[PDB]
């Protein structure tokens, strides 16, 4: 047994330039959680041959103390969790792996992204088997209503509702701006359709720990795209070889974050 929920993220740009800016807002957020001997540390960033796919693969491993709730924190004597995640991206697919070494295979977060020109309307884009497709749940994820953002990470700066791109005019996004984008014709728009699998069998924290590993995947994938948006001036002229540059730098910008920085980041549930 094993939790199962979609994550339809509709966002007002192409599935081309959006294989940029994710590249690039990965890394901006890795180090906005960076710090305090938490958050992101890379150790491989290079592209794969599985022999038919091609794209790029990262291991990373995730830091974790203090800005994980106590309950959880308690799971270990030293108080403190590294998490490896396994990433193999293929854009436009992308499947990724979160796995716990001192925990075999009683514990993984799975994310599988389809990231498709539409809004959102494919049911099952990837294509489960039916008993299993039954028992999941979509959600919408809306980056203009703020209601969907917890009050402790609020930003007037991170929020599209009040921004406007001065490289492409996008934004701000109002209550209607989906409607909106269906009206004109120069608005590209995507869906990033992200399949989210959280697996923790452990006496007596099973549904707890699901939950709030959905809940805290989801409250991600929100400011993620909040701020991916609310950095399109940012990355949108930017060159794949612009982003590999970039990693490189955070690779060692990261390492060098966690060692001598304050905590900072996102504060846990």
């Amino acid at each position: 047994m094993v939790l199962l929920k979609e994550y339809r993220v509709i966002l007002p740009v192409s599935v081309d330039e959006y294989q940029v800016g994710q590249l690039y807002s990965v890394a901006e957020a890795s180090k906005n959680e960076t710090g305090g001997g938490e958050g992101v540390e890379v150790l491989v960033n290079e592209p794969y041959e599985k022999d038919g796919e091609k794209g790029q693969y990262t291991h990373k491993i995730y830091h974790l103390q203090s800005k994980v709730p106590t309950f959880v924190r308690m799971l270990a004597p030293e108080g403190a969790l590294n998490i490896h995640e396994k990433a193999w991206n293929a854009y436009p697919y992308c499947r990724t792996v979160i796995t716990n070494e001192y925990m075999k295979e009683d514990f993984l977060i799975k994310i599988e992204t389809w990231h498709k020109p539409d809004l959102g309307t494919q049911e099952n884009v990837h294509k489960l088997e039916p008993e299993a497709w039954k028992h999941v749940e979509a959600v919408y994820i809306d980056i203009a209503d703020r209601s969907q953002v917890l009050s402790k990470d609020y930003k007037a700066e991170e929020d599209p509702a009040k921004f406007k791109s001065i490289k492409t005019g996008r934004g701000p996004l109002g209550p209607n701006w989906k409607q909106e984008l269906v009206n004109q014709k120069d608005c590209p728009y995507m869906c990033a359709y992200k399949l989210v699998t959280v697996k923790f069998k452990w006496w007596g924290l099973q549904n707890k720990v699901e939950n709030f590993i959905h809940k805290q995947e989801r409250r991600l994938f929100t400011n993620f795209h909040r701020q991916l948006f609310c950095w399109l001036d940012k990355w949108v002229d930017l060159t794949m070889d612009d982003i590999r540059r970039m990693e490189e730098e955070t690779k060692r910008q990261l390492d060098e974050m966690r060692q001598k920085d304050p905590v900072k980041g996102m504060t846990a549930d």
